């Protein structure tokens, strides 16, 4: 066990200790590491790599920008990962490629502008994806294909619509965070989003603490009228 952390069973517990880097001494039989709420400001290239048993990483509450194209490459068995509330402004290609089991990624309150070609497209048994307060512009190409999601946050970024048919397949959605984002209505690509929600009032989603079912919280730029209420005569295709 590291000398500043505590370790119960394989569970090593590093949280709101102030670290600056990741500490030497983690076990190698560890299956939840617990980093969050520290003063992390990077990884080094290797540091996890001995970490084949890990399930759970919690890299939430700290000050990373980047991540080591690889750094997660040997985390075979990993189920569960939190990199919310960092300031990451990219991620390397291929970053989460290996980690074939993870059900639950956390990207919430970072600077990402834009993801990696197909960042999700291996992630297939994905249940839970959360990039709420990022700097996106459009929806990450991929997340269609992801069918096993029940929870999808997308609230706080810089969203305008959402391309036709791209939520069709996620059946299993029960918590859609739609709000926060400048929406253009104005715009007759507006319509298939105006659509969903209208079809889908029982899974959107706002946050007063904690979920509150509220279809109207996706709400037009500008105007701040809800998504779902924008007819299609209020809109025009020259207007995109
Ligand atoms: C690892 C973990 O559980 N992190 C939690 C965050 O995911 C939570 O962020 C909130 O997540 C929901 C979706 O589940 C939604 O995206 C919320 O908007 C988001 O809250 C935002 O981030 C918070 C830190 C606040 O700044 C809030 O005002 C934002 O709207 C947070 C919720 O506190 O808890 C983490 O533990």
């Amino acid at each position: 066990c590291p000398s500043q952390c505590s370790c119960r069973g394989t569970y090593v517990d590093c949280d709101s200790r102030r670290l600056a880097s990741v500490p030497a001494g983690i076990p190698t039989n560890v299956q939840i590491l617990n980093l969050y709420n520290n003063q992390i400001t990077n990884l080094e290239p290797g540091v996890f790599d001995r970490l084949v048993n890990l399930q759970k990483l919690y890299l939430s509450g700290n000050q990373l920008q980047a991540l080591p194209v690889g750094v997660f490459d040997k985390l075979s068995q990993l189920t569960f990962l939190s990199l919310d509330e960092n300031k990451l402004t990219a991620l390397p290609n291929g970053v989460f490629d290996k980690l074939t089991e993870l059900t639950y990624l956390n990207l919430n309150t970072n600077q990402l502008t834009a993801l990696p070609e197909g960042v999700f497209d291996r992630l297939v048994h994905l249940k839970e994806l959360l990039m709420c307060c990022n700097k996106l512009t459009e929806l990450p190409r991929g997340i269609e294909r992801l069918t096993h999601l029940t929870h999808l946050a997308l609230d706080q970024n810089q969203l305008k619509s959402i391309p036709h048919g791209a939520f069709d397949r996620l059946s299993s959605l029960t918590h859609a965070y739609l709000f926060g984002n400048p929406w253009d209505c104005e715009c007759r690509d507006i319509m298939y989003l105006r659509n969903w929600v209208a079809d889908h009032t029982s899974i959107v989603m706002r946050w007063d603490g904690k979920a509150v079912n509220d279809p109207d919280s996706a709400k037009c730029a500008g105007t701040n009228t809800p998504v779902r209420a924008v007819t299609e005569a209020s809109t025009s295709p020259s207007k995109c």
